[PDB]
């Protein structure tokens, strides 16, 4: 069972000790650092709130337990038994915090205040920062929507400029990232996040949370399509690949279906095997039932741009009224090996001059879209900016001499529109000046409870390009 | 609850209608792929996800529908396999009908090698090895952790023999501080268990519950910290306080190793001045198992460790040791924790070296580039069929990608032996069982259900022991 008394860095656990005594408040925040990404998501914290702080996080044996723990691991007493006891004794387990926070799907500029956390009881000044671990990793939920949300945009132009329409966004950057993750719980989370963006998924895990922890008026989120894997091509033999194909065109004549086509070569599977010998059992499926070929080595431009001219050439290619080439509706392509957000805004441009369309192709992304991320990305940062101590507040930062992108924001932060209609975070409690109207920061947890929530309609909502506005 | 239905990739659904008929058995194989540097890799975590996940009665009628309910929707389709997963059901009692052989935890092995195989144990149940890919892949995670965390201590084993002449504390100077930088909690245990295969100081709590649960070791906890600050507990004084903020911590922590971060305003007038002259009557009394251990943790890591490191020795006592480098006083030490990975860390104890500074002054912190800033192509971690038997004749299958040589997979049943050399082969095409090559060195480590196999943490750590720690 989750204990919340081990789920932060050790040193905190020496922190209470080290404050200035008769600090009776702590008041940190959480910010997307300003130093490519300008603007970033916010997206996860709700189900952090959900799984990991509301209601009786503390008891008897959880408190034992960190203190058998503790021991052994500083081999010294340091543990703040006392501190979670009191926790227990006088609110039974939960947690006097407050969090207020943006809400989630907001598009919020780099360097702004996205949540603050306060502890609500003065004896509990050490409980803001005991947490800084778990809510931080709020950084990888933001980070995928945000790069997700990225890529989303790339799409769009390219989608948009060749094709004159946006249909079928949505369904062009397929999450492939499940095996290359390094958690089932990070799976989640992480295809939670794609999700906020595109609809197609075969990471499983993300559709259960977003049903547990945000919610669609949809019966499922996310969605995927057949497909094959090497195992069920190469299965059949060497000499069997045509053998292969034919078997699973035919068991899926009528949906769509992706067939991976490089396990020994993709240009003659394209050229010869697709393209001659079983042409014939893709020109009579249906237009909601395309083949999607599927490359998976070689250069990703080069082998896209080279997939694409061969099938040109082996099928009925129109001319769309952008003036680019358009495959047959029954025949699509999936380029879903070395896509990362890099590699995807170069196969589109190489697409674009080559006069392809974008509705020609789909992308699959996986260890690029949910792993080959850091929290260095967008600089994801908690700090402390207030404390109260023998009754007086103080504005507090840090403001490292060698490095200015590291300084903090000072005093009590709020959010406001500005003028013009942007986002603006006021320090030193000068939101209270009332010049920049209201916070629009809201209070999310309060005491145990979640106070404020977010369907994962409303979040993609939210979440929108401006183009799709 | 965790459903192993719900836990594969989507499209591994629809395999079971995609293999030839007639197919009875699906035999597949994980290696860490080599590439035309990483040249061997620490064989770590299938143990957890086996007893975590894949063990004992994982099937039941209710996930078997929950399953069914959430693809119907998911693929806008019928296709899913109830059939399939109600045999498994009603004939095992919803244990899993795989066999799984591995190399033993802990173990060194070059790119390139078998790591661990899959096949199932019933006919019926062909579809399932494949079925369960996703789930053991994710065996790269702690296999990569484990693997870059060995490289870095391979780095400082050698720089600490050439400027200490000992290997002393070696264990000791890569402590994880990765707990906030990692994508999950579940992440944050898996990936901190791996770095302990090879040090022993962590702030990453989540890896100790972990071990105890499903690796278990001889000592009480398998890792350590020590009390340290951070910026708030500084910056909470006030700008103008920063001296009172240091001493109350050391004052607090006057009998015990302390870090203290330094750099919340300018690193080098907390070396100098405060931490040099104001404070240094506090430092230069503490005991050498308590050294205060100056913290900076910004600016250019090489450029920001030697200007401490030369601040230092001139404000307090340095030694030249008996290999020709300076030493700092034992009761004061410095630990860089920031921006480290393991190109970072050899440019610092290069840099030192150069500088004629002892690689004893010196600690690492590294947070995101120790646990979360690796992907599974680092190692090309990879699982492929290799094997299937159809109409009752075995046939030795692979791929091998016109435009990719380095993503050839292996042919036919596999074995890993011990070369006459004591290097490793992989023998492919069922050659094992010539028997040319002694014993295989995969055991059975997973078989319809039942974990057969097990390794504490402890053999696992002695198994992953460099070379020169073995010297």
């Amino acid at each position: 069972e989750f204990n919340i008394l081990l789920a932060t860095d050790s040193y905190k656990v020496t922190h209470y000790k080290q404050y200035p005594p008769n600090t009776s408040k702590v008041y940190s925040y959480f910010e997307c650092r300003e130093k490519k990404y300008e603007e970033t998501v916010f997206y996860g914290l709700q189900y952090i709130l959900n799984k990991y702080l509301k209601g009786k996080v503390v008891t008897k044996e959880k408190i034992q337990e960190a203190k058998d723990v503790y021991k052994e691991h500083f081999q010294d007493d340091v543990f703040n038994e006392k501190g979670w006891n009191y926790i227990l004794e006088k609110y039974d387990g939960h947690l006097p915090i407050e969090i207020k926070a943006v809400p989630e799907g907001f598009v919020i500029p780099r360097g702004n205040v996205l949540f603050t956390v306060e502890n609500t009881d003065p004896e509990c000044y050490w409980l803001t920062n005991w947490i800084e671990t778990i809510l931080v990793q709020s950084w990888y939920p933001i980070t995928v929507a945000t790069n997700s949300r990225e890529q989303k945009k790339i799409l769009a132009k390219y989608l948009l400029e060749t094709s004159g329409n946006l249909d079928g966004l949505e369904y062009k950057l397929h999450d492939f990232g499940y095996r290359g993750v390094s958690s089932q719980e990070t799976a989640g989370i992480g295809a939670s996040a794609h999700l906020v963006n595109f609809k197609r998924t075969d990471t499983v895990a993300g559709l259960a949370l977003i049903k547990k922890y945000y919610g669609t008026k949809d019966p499922v989120p996310g969605y995927s399509v057949p497909a094959a894997e090497h195992s069920t091509i190469t299965a059949w033999g060497k000499d069997h690949e045509k053998d292969a194909f034919e078997h699973i065109v035919t068991q899926f004549s009528s949906v769509p279906v992706s067939v991976v086509s490089d396990s020994y070569d993709i240009y003659n599977a394209c050229e010869k095997i697709w393209g001659e010998d079983l042409r014939h059992l893709i020109v009579s499926r249906s237009t909601q039932a395309p083949l999607i070929i599927r490359p998976d080595s070689g250069n990703p431009l080069d082998t896209v741009l080279k997939v694409l001219e061969i099938l040109g050439k082996k099928f009925p290619v129109t001319e769309n009224s952008k003036g680019y080439k358009l495959l047959p509706p029954y025949l699509r392509v999936i380029q879903g090996d070395g896509v990362d957000i890099n590699t995807l805004q170069e196969i589109v441009e190489g697409m674009k001059q080559k006069m392809w369309s974008i509705e020609n192709i789909a992308f699959g992304s996986g260890g690029g879209l949910l792993q080959k991320l850091t929290r260095d990305l967008l600089n994801c940062s908690f700090k402390c900016s207030y404390v109260v101590t023998n009754g007086l507040g103080i504005n507090v930062f840090k403001d490292p001499v060698a490095d200015p992108n590291k300084r903090s924001k000072k005093g009590r932060l709020s959010l406001h529109r500005t003028p013009a209609g942007n986002f603006v975070t006021l320090e030193e409690g000068k939101g209270d000046l009332e010049e920049y109207g209201q916070d629009l920061l809201h209070t999310v947890f309060k005491n145990g409870k979640v106070t404020k929530s977010y369907s994962f309609d409303e979040i993609r909502k939210n979440a929108q390009l401006n183009i799709e506005l």
